[PDB]
């Protein structure tokens, strides 16, 4: 019993974290097979970052300008290419610690673990979601760029995020591992505001299901609702609209707890309209939206 | 910027997690050098757990009754001893992945990362504190025992906790790695209630310092207080009394933010007496007490 905000073990990803230096700039890189992936702004000064032309800046760079250090041993760079907003550095040695891995572009609402790294040395690990405004609420200082987001399916590391920007509001933007940014963000120090940070309605329902299971049941009510009725309340409270797809995904938890998805929606509705009244659900004073249905099932069944 | 509940990388500890089977019982073990550490209740059925005499139960066991599996390779057991509430299984092979390590008995209020394991396979990792009632608020199912708590100082893993019991209230009890339980708990399925779960006042102040730094400042006030005055409020609200030692420890954060420890105490006092008024500090609707002063400094300076 007990429900915690829980990250995948980072061991498999600690073994891929290297230091990438280009001139004065030193951020983190991901060494998989004979390729090291890092943010392309490694080639930039903080002065370049106001309006960089990466194609032009890159012409001036050579294989030998990119210094890749894995622990206290340097890797020889035998090729470099720009894909979108990441560089791919081909090294002469394949990473002996390369796990099974895929690159996956995640959807908003999806969760992943982040290994925070400075100088290719991991500092800590926490769990995150891709917000519906394509930001993430991270913890990232200077030198934390090229830190990666991942999920783990038994032995296979699916990489979903590489860290790039901190918006003036202190929320975080970044790319998949094909270097395509999540949302309309660009590796440029410009006016970049995030849209409405809406609550991930399905994840809140999952997390309510997790509470019931883990003993916290005060918030169960006699009422039910419809999708259309519940959504009018969701809209008002800047909650993501709930679809039949979201309901289907909550079926397992529905079945396990024998509480209908729409009964639990009616529970949430009342929590939105009436608040918590100074009470707590799973040691939290607000409605947590960074646990997927899949995250609850996993933690409540104990998958390794 | 941004402040997250952050665990140490678990890589160094993933490499010490093995499966320990004795008869039908299979929990997790910690393989360091040529010794595998596990909870002594591995020798028990769930029927033994009502009133076990471990000395007597252990006489019936031999080196060959203890089956230790590291991945898909079995380790040969050449000796076994009981220390307090843990078994130490001497194996013929030393763990090639043994990091630098110490065993440390932590104090209440101190934080540590937990790698949750089932069948010696890590499932996830989260950050915890030793509560002032010598419980921890974990996430642990059946087979999660012998999961370990640790801190990491650069390369040295200090192990502070091995998981043993879930109290009828769904909070968790366990030992240091010398097998001595935190608090008055015993590896016996008996009436065991936790005492008053008080709030770790120093950690709340640290976490308030973390907020100020990270942009959240609404809760700063014009008022200051004394230690004796603040403590009368702490007592009322079941908060741990603040000492000159706690103040001294908050000096670095005091100095960095140029907010006096007693000014910040006056800030907290008002939050206790007036609540948050539907507002949030670092994305949390209540006062978080599972970040040490040291945890804030580390995350706000980016130690690896
Ligand atoms: C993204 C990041 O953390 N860094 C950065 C800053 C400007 C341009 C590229 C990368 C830091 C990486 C190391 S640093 O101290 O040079 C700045
Ligand atoms: C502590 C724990 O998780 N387990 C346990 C239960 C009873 C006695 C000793 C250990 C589980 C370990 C594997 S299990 O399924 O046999 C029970």
């Amino acid at each position: 019993s007990g429900f915690r905000k829980m990250a995948f073990p980072s061991g498999k990803v600690e073994g891929c974290m290297v230091q990438v230096t280009c001139g004065t700039t030193t951020l983190n890189g991901l060494w998989l097979d004979d390729v090291v992936y890092c943010p392309r702004h490694v080639i930039c000064t903080s002065e370049d970052m106001l309006n960089p032309n990466y194609e032009d800046l890159l012409i001036r760079k050579s294989n030998h300008n990119f210094l890749v250090q894995a622990g206290n041993v340097q890797l020889r760079v035998i090729g470099h290419s720009m894909q979108n907003c990441v560089l791919k550095l081909k090294v002469d040695t394949a990473n002996p610690k390369t796990p099974k891995y895929k690159f996956v572009r995640i959807q908003p609402g999806q969760t992943f673990s982040v290994l925070a790294c400075y100088n290719g040395s991991p500092s800590g690990v926490y769990q995150c979601a891709m917000r519906p405004n394509f930001t993430i609420k991270g913890s990232f200082l200077n030198g934390s760029c090229g830190s990666v987001g991942f999920n783990i399916d038994y032995d296979c590391v699916s990489f979903c995020y590489m860290h790039h920007m901190e918006l003036p509001t202190g929320v975080h933007a970044g790319t998949d591992l094909e270097g395509n940014f999540y949302g309309p963000f660009v590796d440029r120090q410009t006016a970049q505001a995030a849209g409405t940070d809406t609550t991930i309605t399905v994840n809140v329902l999952a997390w309510l299901y997790a509470a019931v299971i883990n003993g916290d049941r005060w918030f169960l009510n006699r009422f039910t609702t419809t999708l259309n009725d519940f959504n009018l309340v969701a809209m008002k409270y800047n909650y993501e609209p709930l679809t039949q797809d979201h309901v289907d995904i909550l079926g397992p938890l529905s079945a396990q707890t024998g509480i209908a998805v729409l009964d639990m929606c009616a529970s949430l509705k009342e929590l939105l309209q009436n608040g918590m009244n100074g009470r707590t659900i799973l040691g939290s004073a607000l409605l947590e939206d960074e646990f997927t249905p899949f995250d609850v099932v996993r933690q409540c069944s104990g998958v390794t």
